[PDB]
């Protein structure tokens, strides 16, 4: 287990985004910049932690220009799509963390969780002492999709955690987007596109412009 030394407080308030949950958090611990709550775009980044260049490549692109346009990039530091999103989003980032804020989680990207914690934002349900479970996990991410406006899976196997989220941001009526992916590779986001329950991202540079522009940043 890898101690944060991370200081960390509590929000005065809970995000009002957080009431479409049937049991949301009455207490959000804290550090770093408290500030990037109240931005007009939240955009969920998410998926595999295992993602092929193509995945990636995009990905970066995604987060980069997003958050030079002002959006923030929601997601959970986890390995693979999780932790290359936020890392290229700095400093507009906002990490919902599986474990309390006095652990890191993963350790492997403690590097760029520090960085998320001293520029961006790093948030936990969680007050002390409690590293994830199974279950951990699967709250921590109703809290990222709750809080994210859009909700972008670059690349996902079926059954897999992405997956599970793909169903809150359905249950919680978040705009799900995924890029395109050859057959037989990513069969989770290509069986969003097929059940139509998610929304390919065609072309990259319309995306982020129309994106943008619905939300009033550019």
């Amino acid at each position: 287990r890898m101690k944060s030394h991370f200081q960390y407080s509590t929000l005065e308030n809970i995000p009002k985004a957080f009431d479409i949950l049937k049991d949301p958090p009455k207490k959000l611990y804290c550090v770093g910049d408290t500030k990037l709550l109240d931005t007009p775009l939240k955009v969920a980044i998410i998926g595999t932690r295992r993602p092929t260049p193509y995945s990636k490549q995009h990905t970066i692109t995604l987060a980069r220009e997003l958050a030079k346009n002002g959006a923030v990039i929601v997601s959970g530091g986890a390995l693979g799509v999780d932790i290359i999103a936020q890392e290229n989003a700095l400093p507009k980032t906002i990490m919902l963390s599986p474990c309390s804020l006095d652990f890191i989680y993963p350790t492997n990207n403690h590097k760029v969780i520090q960085e998320i914690a001293q520029n961006g934002l790093i948030l936990s349900e969680y007050e002390k002492d409690f590293m994830p479970i199974k279950g951990s996990f699967l709250a921590r991410n109703r809290l990222v999709i709750a809080l994210s406006d859009v909700v972008i899976i670059p690349q996902a196997d079926l059954k897999s955690g992405s997956m599970s989220s793909a169903r809150l941001a359905q249950k919680y009526q978040k705009p799900l987007f995924v890029l395109p992916q050859r057959l037989n590779e990513s069969d989770g986001t290509n069986e969003l596109l097929e059940k139509g329950q998610a929304q390919g991202i065609f072309n990259i540079q319309n995306f982020i412009n129309t994106l943008l522009k619905d939300y009033h940043l550019k």
